[PDB]
């Protein structure tokens, strides 16, 4: 899973999309997601 302000699931990013307990995948850009 993604931690707070590290990049969850934009497009492009194949890495941990799902973010941590208390955090969203908000996003910031298309490409551009951040676990906040
Ligand atoms: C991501 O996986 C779980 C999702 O809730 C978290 O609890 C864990 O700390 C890790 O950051």
């Amino acid at each position: 899973t993604q931690s707070h302000y590290g990049q969850c699931g934009g497009i492009g990013y194949s890495g941990p999309t799902v973010c941590a307990s208390g955090t969203t995948c908000q996003v910031l850009n298309p490409y551009y997601s951040q676990c906040l």
